[PDB]
């Protein structure tokens, strides 16, 4: 899995801890070995939401499967909650774009997962 | 809707105004309440286009529907025009990646739009 | 084509050269005129992979076609190799997300390729 966060708030000293905690939580929820979870946090990005510059966040989440049924709701609950708590961005100012990526469209280690 | 801009030119003092103007224009064109429009601008990114480092720009645009028929052309005209005017990046050095995202793949406020 | 690199390692003085070399190599592999290749490199991004902050990299690659059969494997070999050599990021800490984008979903020069 992959989770990339782009946030309007200033950079945080505990970015590494925040991402590591997000990484383990996401592995468990998706039923993936944490070995395969990649995360990022880019703060200080000029953003608007609803026409204003209040704290806001865009997240992209990708996985090879594991996003069936209630999973995208459950991931959103996890991710919005984690970001609310750790970055102080209200959940109603967070967007998440999900993609279930075919394994052959996912490169790793000089090849693909397909 | 979502519009994320990644540009090679230096950061601009009027990023907020630029994004707010883009936000209202995009809401109107897509027929979406501006409440739901998210935007970003990341400048100063090392980029090449056509093998050179002249001013260039990558934009991602996402929407839950509203990208039918001539819409992607019309959005491109709006976006390239806005960026040309405000960042001084020629329209022929702007790329836009569009995605019509299913509502269940769009997280917001601890849940999804599906 | 489009290749956007997001890396955890510090910014490099030779980003332009690195991207230009990647640009020509990618054009040749995909059978696209280099005119149409867009690249970027964003370094210094807080990232984890496998739960740790060792050098790691996320790449997105998009093309209008040209990603059939063995192509995504071949692109991954090229890209992981180039990044390993130039940024010192091990290939086993590199992820690549691929998308074959319909031409009508690819904006350029105030219109789309469709």
């Amino acid at each position: 899995p992959l989770i990339n966060i782009q946030a309007s708030v200033p950079a945080v000293a505990d970015a590494n801890s925040l991402l590591q905690e997000l990484s383990s939580k996401l592995a468990e929820l998706l039923g993936k070995p944490e070995k395969y979870v990649m995360t990022s946090l880019q703060c200080g990005v000029p953003m608007t939401f609803s026409g204003n510059t209040e704290p806001t966040c865009y997240v992209e989440v990708k996985s090879i499967g594991a996003l069936d049924g209630s999973r995208t709701q459950e991931v959103s609950e996890l991710v919005c909650g984690h970001i609310e708590q750790n970055l102080g961005i209200p959940a109603d100012r967070i967007y998440i774009g999900f993609e279930d990526v075919p394994a052959r469209l996912w490169g790793w280690n000089g090849s693909t997962f397909g």
